[PDB]
């Protein structure tokens, strides 16, 4: 049971309970307001209290995807755009300043939005806010929070593919080739986006996906099994010998590894022109 | 410049060159056309080669999100769609039976376009197909994928979580607290993606956003800092003990830790009805 204010980019969802003056909370690394309203339950008797869903978070929905740029480490449209937010928010709840509180990541938010939109706020609240820009010592907080968040995004993708390689035998070239990283950054930064997804969303839904063996006997004729030349001993020829073993269906060899078809494009066509051309 | 076809919930893009009978590329874990242009080439006096961006990759495009459930490991929403749009492709183009070769999760889609679409199918080639599901060892392939996409989404993290309260000297309930795991599978997996969304899209970016000291002082009547009485030493206290040693504004001492508002909703309400109420 929630509220929704629809936005530039954004239908925006929050809770609201009690009377009186409003009182907004924003939401820390949880991104929800769900998690104020045991204190809004305390609080309904002398403020309304509202709780937001932060736009990228819980109930609340985009209308359109995330600039491409909004994964720069010194992006501010995030930022901005909660603080934008908030003082439509209030706006739409209230014709005077209200009372805001934010936590955290959502104090930070609570900061923006007095910086930009001082017209809305009565009073506001900083509930120990993690922002370092105007410390003495910025620098080294900052350089810890990029490190620890590049260790994140990139060790364990790193050891979960050389351990894919290895329980796969995926053959020297096909590694050294899937995992080239791109000449520019633009393609670089979509070369992660795109493999953590094929990780999330394509591997364990396709490869235990509704294949039997009496799909393939059914319409037998028509298929051909191709195995690379210069991946042998990986799993997916061992894939194929097991079609081959059970249904009779051929098994032609093809030059190149995994990626044969861009490794050798003049062999592999060779090979297809004998088969279809 | 690509082609396109315009199919339910996206936007599906595909180079084409030469001419001849079709044969549609359907590529695996890169997920676009292009890595098949340098073999198009060797074919394009045979054939109509078309190779397929499929509809999460490339220059393809959706135009609604994905189900919810896609991130399921056991959904098949994907790679059904994906084979419906191949099927839809071929009969855009071509009123014959078509010629078609997937390549490793491309040949998964390629079964799943001749299971449920054969009338499309002409010939067909698998090349290195990685499905587990049919083989007589599948429990040991299927839960070696599991295993490793499981460890790559969730082990850098927990490390870097861990890492990241000990640097930052976060308090033990507070780590405690911001770490639990949600209690349903469904819960967890959303659990997990939104801890990922933070670090990559809020903690640099908000972190180091652009607020200085003066954009406090221009309205210090109105702000209070707010330190958790349980979570001393922990390093956004330093940040409020820097804001108010240079700009003198007042930090008031709130029951809890970095989450107290939901640790302590009592006591955080009484003090912040103090302050406004
Ligand atoms: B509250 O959610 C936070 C306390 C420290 C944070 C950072 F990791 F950004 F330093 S966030
Ligand atoms: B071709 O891109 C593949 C070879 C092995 C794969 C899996 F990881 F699924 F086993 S995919
Ligand atoms: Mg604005």
């Amino acid at each position: 049971g929630m509220e929704t204010l629809e936005l530039q980019g954004a239908k925006l969802r929050y809770h609201q309970v009690g009377q009186g003056p409003v009182l907004i909370f924003i939401p820390g690394a949880n991104g929800t307001g769900d998690i104020f309203l045991p204190l809004a339950e305390q609080l309904k008797d002398h403020f309304t209290v509202v709780a937001v869903d932060r736009r990228d978070y819980g109930e609340s929905e985009l209308t359109e995807p995330l600039p491409d740029s909004a994964s720069n480490p010194d992006s501010d449209y995030r930022v901005k755009r909660d603080a934008q937010d908030i003082a439509e928010l209030a706006k739409s709840l209230s014709d005077e300043p209200v009372y805001i509180l934010g936590s955290s990541s959502g104090s930070i938010v609570a900061m923006h939005v007095l910086k930009d939109y001082p017209e809305v706020v009565k009073k506001i609240a900083f509930h120990e806010p993690p922002i370092n820009t105007f410390l003495p010592d910025s620098t080294y907080w900052k350089d810890k929070n990029d490190d620890i968040v590049h260790q994140i995004l990139t060790e364990g993708l790193e050891k979960g593919m050389k351990t894919f390689g290895e329980t796969l035998n995926i053959a020297p070239i096909d590694a050294k080739m899937m995992s080239q990283p791109a000449d520019t950054e633009e393609g670089r930064i979509e070369q992660y986006k795109r493999t953590m997804f094929w990780l999330e969303f394509e591997i364990r839904q396709y490869t235990h996906s509704n294949i039997t063996l009496d799909d393939f006997t059914k319409y037998s004729d028509k298929i051909t099994l191709l195995n690379g030349t210069d991946s042998r001993g990986s799993f997916p020829q061992d894939v194929n010998f097991y079609i081959n073993k059970e249904t009779g269906i051929p098994i032609v060899d093809i030059p190149g590894g995994h990626l044969g078809y861009i490794q050798k494009p003049e062999g592999f066509a060779d090979v297809l022109l004998n088969m279809w051309g």
